[PDB]
């Protein structure tokens, strides 16, 4: 009596961000959104349903994960049995490679798999969306985009084509090791929402921010690119410092990189930075210019620091 | 055919902020502000106008300034000639002593005397706010606030009385270094006024803030204030992440004093921070605790970086 799957699901970075749910329940989004999924952070994920075990057991990279550190999965193993009627503990083993988004997107994969749900990439990406935001867009490769729909049904993610230009980009990684505890993005997002006097005016414009980052994408203009999603960023964090209380999820490391980017560009490597709900700094920069801004950078970070990234693929299904 | 006068004027803090005028003609401003005026920086200014002049000179503590270095300095005298029907050319020397509302204010409170205006202390202030609105503030002492008005006849400020508590209160200037080139306050306050998606809930939120200021002033409730104050400045930063091009202030020094203005906090220290239109980062705290804070910020920052200031007095007048 035993039901097992595993899946692969790589990361993916907002460039219009995500950032607060209309109905908490479900995981549905004030906001559409729009990433890139990253070919160099994964996870991996092996899920076994066992009528001859005791508890739900989480396993991430090989060290036992407690009941804080597991509540989102929790969650979700909660969720996916309800829908198929199971009434089994799950033992959830996780391995991370270089992680939220990737690790949520690969445990549906791997539920997909297990409870054999059968599940088209929309229905996998509406499974992922209940299990966290950001995961739904993990089902696609590329650029993917987050419809926030109305409900259940029509809110979910799907790959946009894009000539392939996402072939041609990277994001230079600087990971930044000076940050406060921060405010979780569950937590954080929902005190936006609720307190932020600026969130009304994060939500008027995030759909002409979507618009032209489309059509950016029509016609590879990476500068245009660069502009929206680096200003729709700063938008998003502009916002928690109106909440209620107010917080940042910026350290000094992420103003130090930020400003460095900035005098990148002032010396001709065009580049553009965006942060989500911590301290590291994203950069979208060209491939052909990867290697002159991570050389640019390591007069301030080491080579540690400095992480690359391509493009990726969306969800891959193994079954055990 | 020489006409001269000086006046020494402390700087002010603003603890709820001025940030966007109404009228750029008359600095006229979208909202009313209050601050502190500090016993150890101040600006003592010299003004000579003389018939025998050929240009109008300024000269800052012993340099000869520059076009840029003197605009507002160059605005204010041709604003004040202006109305006096004064053709003469000007001779400007400042000192100053530890800058621009404590220049502005002198230079005001100079040209008073020299031109034989006779101003009472409201129309000193409104005569001041021409030149620089923080500048109208350093008229008075202690608390003050600058009722933003309608009209050139209705902005002014005006003392704040406390019951003495302003004299129980310091503030710790933490002088960060490592600064980019910042847009002028005046230019972004513009920039954040005409763009900023979050500029009308920086509006909708000041008078509340304003209110609860004076309650927390009547009842001497230190930590009410540090509160309303703390999260007003933080807000009034919020807006330039709004603006388009948005824009920060702070450098990795600001975010690092200000988190551990938190840590100070979290130990026992009530303290709470505020900062202007630059990087460096102004502590409110009580005289009592202020040793206290100062030795737990010589962890990070070094003994030239840490500068105190108590409450000052109200400008000064002097015949030459
Ligand atoms: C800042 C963001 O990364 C927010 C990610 O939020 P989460 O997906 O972590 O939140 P939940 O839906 O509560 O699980 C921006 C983004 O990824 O779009
Ligand atoms: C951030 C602030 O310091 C803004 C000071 O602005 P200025 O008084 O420098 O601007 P102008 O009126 O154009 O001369 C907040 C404050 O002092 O209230």
């Amino acid at each position: 009596a035993m039901l097992s799957g595993k899946a692969r699901a790589h990361t993916n970075i907002a460039l219009i961000k995500y950032w607060g749910k209309a109905n908490e329940e479900y995981i549905l989004p004030m906001n559409s959104s729009l990433s890139l999924t990253l070919d160099a952070f994964y996870t991996e994920t092996t899920v076994t349903f066992d009528a001859h075990y005791s508890e739900d057991v989480f396993i991430l990279n090989g060290i036992l994960q407690n009941e804080k550190q597991t509540k989102k999965v929790k969650e979700f193993l909660n969720l996916v049995r309800q829908q198929a009627d199971c009434t089994w503990f799950a033992k959830v083993e996780s391995q991370n490679f270089v992680s939220s988004a990737s690790g949520l997107a690969a445990l549906a994969g791997a539920c997909n798999v297990a409870l054999g749900l059968n599940l088209s990439a929309k229905d996998l990406s509406r499974l992922a969306r209940r299990g966290s935001g950001s995961a739904c867009r993990s089902i696609f490769g590329g650029f993917a985009q987050w419809n926030k729909g109305h409900s259940d049904e029509t809110s979910f993610a799907e790959n946009i084509p894009a000539n392939n230009w996402e072939n041609e980009l990277a994001m230079l990684f600087i990971l930044i090791n000076d940050g406060e505890k921060d405010v979780s993005s569950r937590d954080g997002m929902k005190r936006t929402v609720e307190t932020s006097s600026f969130y009304q005016g994060w939500l008027d414009n995030v759909e002409k921010d979507l618009s032209q980052v489309h059509e950016a994408i029509k016609t590879k203009d990476f500068p245009r690119l660069g502009e929206i999603i680096e200003a729709n960023g700063l938008r998003m964090h502009g916002t928690t410092l109106g909440a209620v209380p107010p917080f940042t999820y910026w350290s000094p490391g992420s103003l130090q990189a930020m400003a460095l980017v900035r005098q990148a560009r002032a010396k001709g490597i065009p580049c553009y930075f965006t942060m989500d709900a911590g301290p590291n700094v994203k950069v979208l920069v060209e491939k052909k210019n990867l290697e002159a801004l991570k050389t640019f950078l390591s007069e301030h970070f080491s080579k540690e620091q400095l992480v690359p990234a391509f493009a990726g693929p969306g969800i891959e299904l193994f079954e055990t």
